[PDB]
This record gives C-alpha cells, sequence and structure tokens, in this order.
C-alpha cells in the first residue's frame, strides 16, 4: 500500500511549514536555484531551440557580462555555439543572431514576427511623450519618420550648413571650454564639449533660433534632466518614484509645452514658413487616413527625434576627435582636402562643398564602422519564427537581439578590424547605399536587402532616417575644427575603451584632448 506514503507527503509538507525562518528562506533561496540549474540542462536537450548561455542567478541571466562587454560576451558565444544563440537578461530571453543573415533575420522581419514598439516603448514613451514613436501602432510610425524626413532634403541642408557653422563658431568663440579669441592653446573634455556643441548646432537648424536661444537660460538644465530618463535603467525600471523619474517627467511636459507654445503662436500669427522641423511639421503631419498629428504629438516627436539625433552624433564626433588625436598624419590629409576644396578657407563652406570632402566623409564613415552607437537593437518576437536552414525556432515572447556594430569589429568583413582606416573607404565615401533592389514602407525607397556588413543606420522598416542631417552635422563640425585645430593627447593618454552600460557606446570619460590654434592671431567676429 502506497496511501501509507500518501499520508508521508502530508505529514511532511506540515513538517517542512514547520521548520525555523532560517531554513525556510534559505529554501526560498535554494529551492529556485536548484529548479533553474535542473531546466537548463533539459533546455539543451531540445533541438528546435538555440543553444542557451549557462548561467548560475535566475532571472539576472548574463546581464552582467553582457551589460558591461557586450561584444566580448558575443564573442565568446559565437566561439562555443556559433551565430544563434540565446541568453538570459533580467527576466527574458534574448536570442542573438550575428552576423550579415543575422541583420536579415531582424532587419527585415515581418512586421507580424517581430515589433519594435513593444520592445522599446516602455522606455521611450516616457521621455518623449504619448502618442508618438513607439507609443503608436507602426503604420503610424512609418507616417511620423515621412513627416521628418519632409525637413530633411538637400534644400535644407543648404540651409541648415552656414547655421550649424555659425554655432560651431560661437562655441569657439563663447565657450569657456576654448575661447579662442584669448587664449590659443587649452584642455578640453570631450564628453564636456561634443553634448553642448550637438546640442546647439542641432536646435539652432531643426528647432529654429527661438529654441535655440532658451537653451542660454536656465531652461537648458531641463534638457539635462530629460536625457536622464533616457537610460538602461529604464528598460527594467521605467516607473520607480524617486527623484529623477520626477524632473524627467517634469522636463517632458516643460519641454514640449515651450515647443506648442511657439507652435500654436507661428499659427496665429500665420507665421509658417520653411525654416525648420517645426514649420515643416505644421505644414505637414496629417496621417494617409486624415487625422492631423495634435500639438503635443508633434512636440513630442520633435522631442524623439533630437533627443535620438543628440546621442548618437555626440557620441560620434567625441570618437572622430579621440581618433584624430592620435592621428596627426590623418589631421594632416583632413586640412588639405579642406585647404583644396575650399580654396585655402576662402570658399565658404556649403553642402555642396561638403559633399566634395571624401576624406572627412570617410572619416566619418570609419568612426560609425569603429563606434557603433548601439551595440544592440531589439525586436519582441510576437510569432515563432523559424530560423531558416535549421531546425531552430523562435517561440513568441522571446526577444531578437541583431548586433551590425559586433559585425562592424570582425576581421573577416574589415581586414584590420581594430585598426582606424579611413582609407578602406577609398571610392566609397557615402553615408550608405543600396546594393540592388529597393523597397517603400512609407518614408521613402531603401534598400530591401540588409545583408551588408556594415549597418550603422540598420535596415527595414525602423531604418533611420537621420543619416543625411548626422552626415551634414558631423561635417560641417569637423570641418571646421581641422581648419580651425590641431589637438593630441595629454602624455601617455590613448583612445579610451567605449561605455557600453549607457544608450549609446560613448567613450569612458573624462576623456582629455589638447586643442592649439592653427591660427593664433585669428579672432572671431560677433557681438558677445
Ligand atoms: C551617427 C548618427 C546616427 C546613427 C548611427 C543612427 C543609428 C540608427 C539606427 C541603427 C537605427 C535603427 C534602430 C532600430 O532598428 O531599432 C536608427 C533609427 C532611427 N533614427 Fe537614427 N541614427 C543616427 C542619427 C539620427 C538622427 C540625426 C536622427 C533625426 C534627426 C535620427 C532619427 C532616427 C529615427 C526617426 C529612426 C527610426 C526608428 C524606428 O523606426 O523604429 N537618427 N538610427
Ligand atoms: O533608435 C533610437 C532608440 N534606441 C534604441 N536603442 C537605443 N536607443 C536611438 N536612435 C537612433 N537614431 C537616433 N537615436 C531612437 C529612434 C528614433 C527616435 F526618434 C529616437 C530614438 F532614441
Amino acid at each position: 500500500i502506497v496511501g501509507e506514503a500518501l499520508e508521508y507527503v502530508n505529514i511532511g509538507l506540515s513538517h517542512f511549514l514547520a521548520l525555523p525562518l532560517a531554513q525556510r528562506i534559505s529554501l526560498i533561496i535554494i529551492i529556485p536555484f536548484i529548479y533553474n540549474i535542473v531546466w537548463q540542462l533539459l533546455y539543451s536537450l531540445r533541438k528546435d531551440r538555440p543553444p542557451l548561455v549557462f548561467y548560475w542567478i535566475p532571472w539576472v541571466g548574463s546581464a552582467v557580462v553582457y551589460g558591461m562587454k557586450p561584444y566580448e560576451f558575443f564573442e565568446e558565444c559565437q566561439k562555443k555555439y556559433g551565430d544563434i544563440f540565446s541568453f538570459v537578461l533580467l527576466g527574458r530571453v534574448m536570442t542573438v543572431y550575428l552576423g550579415p543573415k543575422g541583420h536579415e533575420f531582424v532587419f527585415n522581419a515581418k512586421l507580424a514576427d517581430v515589433s519594435a514598439e513593444a520592445a522599446y516603448a516602455h522606455l521611450t514613451t516616457p521621455v518623449f511623450g504619448k502618442g508618438v514613436i513607439y507609443d503608436c501602432p507602426n503604420s503610424r510610425l512609418m507616417e511620423q519618420k515621412k513627416f521628418v524626413k519632409g525637413a530633411l532634403t538637400k534644400e535644407a541642408f543648404k540651409s541648415y550648413v552656414p547655421l550649424i557653422a555659425e554655432e560651431v563658431y560661437k562655441y569657439f568663440r563663447d565657450s569657456k571650454n576654448f575661447r579662442l579669441n584669448e587664449r590659443t592653446t587649452g584642455t578640453i573634455d570631450v564628453m564636456v564639449t561634443q553634448p553642448e556643441m550637438t546640442i546647439f548646432t542641432a536646435s539652432r537648424s531643426l528647432l529654429g533660433k527661438e529654441m535655440r536661444a532658451k537653451l542660454d537660460t536656465d531652461f537648458a538644465y531641463l534638457y539635462s534632466d530629460l536625457d536622464k530618463g533616457f537610460t538602461p535603467i529604464n528598460f527594467v525600471f521605467p516607473n520607480l518614484p524617486l527623484e529623477h523619474y520626477r524632473k524627467r517627467d517634469h522636463a517632458q511636459k516643460a519641454i514640449s509645452g515651450t515647443y506648442m507654445s511657439l507652435i500654436k503662436e507661428r499659427r496665429k500669427n500665420n507665421d509658417i514658413q520653411d525654416r525648420d522641423l517645426i514649420d515643416s511639421l505644421m505644414k505637414n503631419s496629417t496621417y494617409k487616413d486624415g487625422v492631423k498629428m495634435t500639438d503635443q504629438e508633434i512636440a513630442n516627436l520633435l522631442i524623439g527625434v533630437l533627443m535620438g539625433g543628440q546621442h548618437t552624433s555626440a557620441a560620434i564626433s567625441a570618437w572622430i576627435l579621440l581618433h584624430l588625436a592620435e592621428r596627426p598624419d590623418v589631421q594632416q590629409e583632413l586640412y588639405e582636402e579642406q585647404m583644396r576644396v575650399l580654396d585655402g578657407g576662402k570658399k565658404e563652406l556649403t553642402y555642396d562643398l561638403l559633399q566634395e570632402m571624401p576624406l572627412l566623409n570617410q572619416t566619418i564613415k570609419e568612426t560609425l564602422r569603429m563606434h557603433h552607437p548601439l551595440h544592440s537593437l531589439f525586436r519582441k518576437v510576437m510569432k515563432d519564427m523559424h530560423v531558416p536552414n535549421t531546425s531552430y525556432v523562435i517561440p513568441a515572447g522571446y526577444h531578437v537581439l541583431v548586433s551590425p556594430g559586433y559585425t562592424h569589429l570582425r576581421d573577416e568583413y574589415f581586414p584590420n578590424a581594430h585598426q582606424f582606416n579611413i582609407h578602406r573607404w577609398n571610392n566609397d565615401s557615402a553615408s550608405s547605399y543600396s546594393v540592388g533592389e529597393e523597397v517603400d514602407y512609407g518614408f521613402g525607397a531603401i534598400s530591401k536587402g540588409v545583408s551588408s556588413p556594415y549597418l550603422p543606420f540598420g535596415g527595414g522598416r525602423h531604418r533611420c532616417i537621420g543619416e543625411h542631417f548626422a552626415y551634414c552635422q558631423l561635417g560641417v563640425l569637423m570641418s571646421i575644427f581641422i581648419r580651425t585645430l590641431k589637438w593630441h593627447y595629454p602624455e601617455g593618454k590613448t583612445v579610451p575603451p567605449p561605455d557600453f552600460t549607457s544608450m549609446v557606446t560613448l567613450p569612458t570619460g573624462p576623456a582629455k584632448i589638447i586643442w592649439e590654434k592653427r591660427n593664433p592671431e585669428q579672432k572671431i567676429g560677433g557681438r558677445h
């Protein structure tokens, strides 16, 4: 008889509940540890699942090693398992597909298979505001991107270039980090200067003179507050009721309120031209179904676009300065190009002349290769996905992770990948180009194939639309840097390792360089 055994289950249960709370919590801690270990061993026996990276701590998973050094994590996993593997990340299962076929599998995934907004809305929506980017169906995002692109034309860039140039010179003249009329040499932290230069140039051109003017006041602190809400922390804790979450929410309201004030002021004055992105969205933000974006949604879209372009661009210009700091040969080569294209500096820089500066553009291109701002891009898996030429199935509820920035740094696709070499792009200085067929998801024709090992701007429906603005901004900025200054490292200093813990792969600061005026007695005009 096992009825007696059934009695002892009950008895055993009663004795369990009567254990000392020392052993009890000890069991509360050890019982999931064992189950988690057991479950993994069972999981590895499945062959319709990609290999899963082993981990000791339940829920946490490989979060530590991935959070701190994701490319080293990927390389070890790649050696062990190949290009497709999964790992647990703070409650989630992430399936990584490394390499060009991984680019295809994720970036060109069917709309019904994966969702970007399901992965990102929790973070971005509190920062940008409601109704836009990832707080809306994909079809709305497609048209929002179309609206923004309408202010990102060649004719717009022709107008932006002198505005951006003005801001760079103003910064050289007025910022305490330079003061070129008073000082001929100095030391700067590029992680201090580049965010400032980036927001000043982007505000002036995209938002206009009024909004740029606000950055000279205490209002600028709000952008810094809003900046704090844009952090990997908010992927896990999007809202816990403490301080920087409040200042974030406050900043969003305060900043969007300022934009709406200008929007409403321009319309009631009929003061709507073709100056900036605000004018453009005011004249062009009606969806195809006839629903118009509200002034709040327009304001929120402005925040998201400026914020995203802020962090990517500021990281890159910082990396460009840092790589050139130990390459006076490259500075010299870029300077000669400036002298030739701008006729010894007597030609005023224009958007057209920027396109005649291949080495400068190649420098941006090579920096984008070595320092892709976003080391990982996510999608939540919505339907079971079969991985082609495998028996692998990625079940709904998983997340897929694609990492073009990892491939950027592989010798197989870029010889001597860890060497900064702008000449690997000789006769290939364009920001990007489709090697064949195109397709339109609602914001213009783009590459249908996403198999390039070089994808600084992603691909597919979620592809970047700011690439030409970024090159314009970076180009003007670096053209002026090169013509005005020489710079180098403090003794014993070199290019710093990336900080993979922030939203973008910015350099580990403080990252200091020493600048010197090429023309010590050159003065920058204007009142101050
Ligand atoms: C060096 C500068 C930049 C780089 C490397 C970069 C990179 C990227 C990448 C990789 C994506 C794809 C994201 C994904 O697939 O989840 C993306 C998307 C996007 N970016 Fe950029 N970006 C840059 C600058 C900018 C600028 C200046 C703007 C706007 C003025 C901008 C606006 C956008 C927008 C609207 C998307 C669409 C996201 C989506 O559809 O889900 N970016 N960018
Ligand atoms: O793709 C981002 C969001 N993101 C994803 N991983 C980290 N941040 C970044 N970004 C890309 N280009 C510029 N910023 C984005 C996309 C659109 C957008 F409006 C804001 C925004 F942050």
